[PDB]
Formats: C-alpha cells, sequence, structure tokens
C-alpha cells in the first residue's frame, strides 16, 4: 500500500479507539470530537474562545443537522483542518 | 504531534512530490491526479472502465469547474475515497 494509504489507516484506528473510549462505539458525539481534536490536533492552542468556532463548523459539515457525525463526516471534517496546517507551513520556511 | 497529524503530513509530501514530478509544481493536473490515485490507491483494480467515474467525481469536487484541483480540493478528494476503504474493511473480519 502507498504511504497515503498507510496514513489513511491511521484515521480509522484513532477514530475507532477514541470513539470507543467514550460514548457508543459505533458513533462519535460532538463532545467526544471536540476533545479529540483539541487534544490531538495542534488546534489545542485554539482551545481559547476560538474553539467556539468548532461548534459553528460542525453545522456545515453535518448535512443531517443532527449535531452528530459519522465516519464519512469525520474524514471530511479533519480534511478541512488539514488545510490549516498547510497555512501554518507557510510560517515555516 | 498526534498520529493523525503524523499521517496528515504524509498527504503533503506525496502531493508535493508527485505534483512536482509532472506539470507545474504549484498545481496538479487531473491527468497527474488520475495517475497518482490509480497507482498509489488500491483503486488500481478499479483502473478498468470504472476508472472513468474518476472523471465524474472530479466535477463535483471542483467548485470552479476548472477541471484542475488545489490542495484544498485534493484533501477532500482523497477523504471521499478513504470512506471506500472503510467499506472494504467490512469485507475483512
Ligand atoms: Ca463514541
Ligand atoms: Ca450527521
Ligand atoms: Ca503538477
Ligand atoms: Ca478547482
Amino acid at each position: 500500500g502507498s504511504e497515503l494509504e498507510t496514513a489513511m489507516e491511521t484515521l480509522i484506528n484513532v477514530f475507532h479507539a477514541h470513539s470507543g473510549k467514550e460514548g457508543d462505539k459505533y458513533k462519535l458525539s460532538k463532545k467526544e470530537l471536540k476533545e479529540l481534536l483539541q487534544t490531538e490536533l495542534s488546534g489545542f492552542l485554539d482551545a481559547q474562545k476560538d474553539v467556539d468556532a468548532v461548534d459553528k463548523v460542525m453545522k456545515e459539515l453535518d448535512e443531517n443537522g443532527d449535531g452528530e457525525v459519522d465516519f464519512q463526516e469525520y474524514v471530511v471534517l479533519v480534511a478541512a483542518l488539514t488545510v490549516a496546517m498547510n497555512n501554518f507551513f507557510w510560517e515555516n520556511s
């Protein structure tokens, strides 16, 4: 498998483990998601009031409007954040 | 950095290297994208006529309708495919 595929598997393992740790194993609640990204993602720095925006972005990602996310919503949710790291990269180099 | 972040960096390195290899370094053409995913992604098996759908999905991902993709479009483009691997996982176990 390509390195991209190797990296991809990582998303499932972390999603499954963290999701499994709290709440229903099958579903990840927003509360679990917020804690997951805040701790695991550099966004921790954005934990301040900026973190509130996290609530705002969930609405757009969730077509259901349910407030809950599925693996499909999660993969795109992290993908959007990934772009931010790219922005950060600009700061270095 | 979290494992997810470690895996995330992989997307940039592969995107940059492959994109850099052919065409403009700054932009990735669809032709380059098709070859990249076909070879690097298991989708290689789907290289058959199914591969044609690859053209169809690009239209939805590209808001511009330009036929070209940016890192932002690419990250979501791979994210959609990622879900397919999950489907594959069901076959195993
Ligand atoms: Ca859960
Ligand atoms: Ca939802
Ligand atoms: Ca290129
Ligand atoms: Ca485009």
